[PDB]
DNA sequence: GGTTGGTGTGGTTGG
């Protein structure tokens, strides 16, 4: 069916850049609106970014000019870029992909980003 | 729980 798999994750400096990649199987990002959460130590979980079918995408105010979505079709992957990393952005990150009237997950990826 | 956490039925996310 569908699945999909995160990766990326792992410990960076504090004004450092990253990159988490979302790779879906049995289904397209081209076919629905996929979304990024975090969810950092002592919080609840949080919007960070979306995209729809067709490509368009929306922000939230903590990430916005520091976090940027693209896609590859060819590879059924979306990519978080994540630049301007601050200890603030320690968390859980998740991307996930509607399909029909389900919602199918990534398994979460640790991003640590020590203080400066 | 789940294909995902937890201050679990809200949350730029259903029940
Ligand atoms: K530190
Ligand atoms: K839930």
């Amino acid at each position: 069916q569908v699945q999909l798999q995160e990766s990326g994750g792992g410990l960076v400096q504090a004004g450092g850049s990253l990159r988490l990649s979302c790779a879906a199987s049995g289904s397209r990002f081209s076919s629905n609106t996929m979304t990024w959460y975090r969810q950092a130590p002592g919080k609840q979980r949080e919007w960070v970014a979306t995209m729809r079918s067709i490509g368009t995408t929306r922000y939230a105010s903590s990430v916005e000019g520091r976090f940027t979505l693209s896609r590859d079709n060819a590879k059924n992957t979306v990519y978080l870029q994540m630049n301007s990393l601050k200890p603030e952005d320690t968390a859980v990150y998740y991307c996930n992909l509607r399909r029909g009237g389900g919602i199918y997950w990534g398994q979460g990826t640790q991003v640590t980003v020590s203080s400066h």
